[PDB]
């Protein structure tokens, strides 16, 4: 059905847009200017880019979450390689204090990061 919406709802929402050259990009909106129509998109990969809306060829909004259970006939809400059956629900309230999203939970004491580390620091021992 149709519902009333506000400009603040679009700000900070995650949408994807194709530019005039048929390239696609997605992220969460971080700024919008009515004087020159300029939009900054910040995506959950810690990357942000400022793009003027006039080069928007096409716009879409990605599903943040699914309200109903997944039967299988419908397509996946997001693009991923493999899903773990042990993991399914995240963030009991809304989000986590550490980072923007929680991933690689593992068993804490065992398998901290697939037995591999990029930076060295050793918090203890």
């Amino acid at each position: 059905g149709a519902m009333g919406m506000s400009v603040a709802d679009f700000y900070g929402s995650n949408v994807e847009v194709l530019l005039n050259n048929d390239s696609k990009a997605r992220g969460v909106i971080t700024n919008f200017d009515s004087s020159n129509s300029i939009l900054q998109l910040r995506l959950a990969n810690d990357s942000t880019k400022s793009i003027v809306t006039k080069d928007i060829k096409d716009l879409r909004i990605l599903p943040k979450n699914e309200i109903m259970p997944k039967n299988g006939t419908k397509s996946p809400s997001t693009n991923s390689t493999k899903l773990k059956s042990a993991e399914t629900y995240s963030s009991k309230n809304k989000w986590s204090m550490d980072c923007d999203e929680e991933f690689d939970f593992a068993a804490n004491l065992e398998k901290f990061d697939k037995k591999q580390v990029f930076a060295e620091f050793r918090e203890k021992d």
